[PDB]
Formats: structure tokens, C-alpha cells, sequence
């Protein structure tokens, strides 16, 4: 294809997505930095009720080096998250992910996703609660606020769009519990007829 990806090349972006995500690329496609590559669907209220809490949280997903296991943590910003945690950070089992040590890491591995979100709690008229985690990118502070009424089926947040952070060739992987897009840098191959 004139340009190829070496089997030794590691991805320049590895995007982790919900299993409901709509992919806008396919295996082997070349993309340019800034191209649309995926969209997560809008977030809708499952039941009518009133918003009783809106809280800043950090979602952190950790994966073992062999990729056999992952854990996902939703940690309140108030528990204290070190500013040095980012994608690629190496973590160890038994060490705290929060300053107050209430959240402990359960795997040796690396952080593969870390994102600021708003935890939104809706309480139904008969006293049940639903919990939503809304990415900051699609959070609207005028509509999602304590005391606001929501109705079954109402959109709480728009679909979230994802654009390539780098140019290269796409690999898509589909698991039961998530989708990923990896983008790899390519190398020019020798003109061979």
C-alpha cells in the first residue's frame, strides 16, 4: 500500500470506547490528525425524577501489561487525585489511587484511560436512584444541575465525538465490554514491481 505498519510499532493513540460507540473508521484505513473516528451515543434518562447530586469525579481505567485484566474506578475529585496520573502511568497493586487512600489500585499495570466526568444522581418520585457518568465534553451546566427535574427518555447529554489525535493507519478491536481504535505510524516501503 506504499506505506506499511511494522509489526514492532506500538500505537501512537489507543482510544478506549464504550461498546455502544459508533465507529467512523475500519481496519486498515489511513486517517489524518483531526478526522472524526468515533461517536459515543447521547445519554438519556432511564426514569423520570429529580437531580439530587452532581459531583466531579475522575474515571480511571487500569489494565495489566498482558491485557488479561482491567479495572475501572470512579474516584471523587475530593478524594484527591495526583496531577501526575495520566495515560501510560505505571501503577502497582495495593498502592492508593487517591490522596485519602480510600481508593486502592487492584492491578499491576498501566492507566489506559483517565477522564474528568460529572457523576449525576437522579432520584425517582418513589425513592429509587439512577447514576449517570457524564464526560465533561458533553456536560451542560445549565441543564444538569441539582434540583432540576428530568423526564424518562430526555437527553441528559449529547453524543460525544472523537477526532484522531495523530495521523496514521487504523486498527479497530471489538470486545464484549468495550471497543478500541489504535492508530499506528506508517513507514514507506521500497518501490517493488
Amino acid at each position: 500500500p506504499e506505506e506499511v505498519v511494522l509489526d514492532a510499532t506500538s500505537p501512537s493513540e489507543r482510544l478506549i470506547l464504550s461498546p455502544k460507540a459508533k465507529l467512523h473508521v475500519n481496519n486498515g484505513k489511513d486517517v489524518n490528525k483531526g478526522d472524526l473516528i468515533a461517536e459515543e451515543p447521547p445519554i438519556y434518562a432511564r426514569r423520570s425524577g429529580v437531580i439530587v447530586d452532581v459531583k466531579n469525579v475522575r474515571k480511571i481505567v487500569v489494565e495489566t501489561i498482558d491485557r488479561k485484566y482491567t479495572k475501572t474506578y470512579y474516584i471523587p475529585e475530593s478524594a484527591g487525585i495526583e496531577p501526575g496520573l495520566r495515560v501510560g502511568t505505571k501503577v502497582k497493586q495495593g498502592l492508593p489511587l487517591s490522596k485519602n487512600e480510600e481508593y486502592i489500585c487492584e492491578l499491576d499495570g498501566k492507566i489506559v484511560e483517565i477522564e474528568r466526568m460529572k457523576k449525576v444522581v437522579v432520584q425517582t418520585p418513589d425513592g429509587e436512584q439512577d447514576v449517570y457518568y457524564i464526560p465533561l465534553d458533553v456536560f451542560d451546566r445549565d441543564r444538569i444541575k441539582k434540583g432540576k427535574e428530568v423526564k424518562q427518555g430526555e437527553m441528559l447529554a449529547e453524543a460525544r465525538k472523537f477526532f484522531a489525535k495523530v495521523s496514521g493507519r487504523v486498527e479497530v478491536v471489538d470486545y464484549s465490554t468495550r471497543k478500541e481504535i489504535r492508530i499506528y505510524k506508517t513507514k514507506r516501503r521500497k518501490l517493488f514491481p
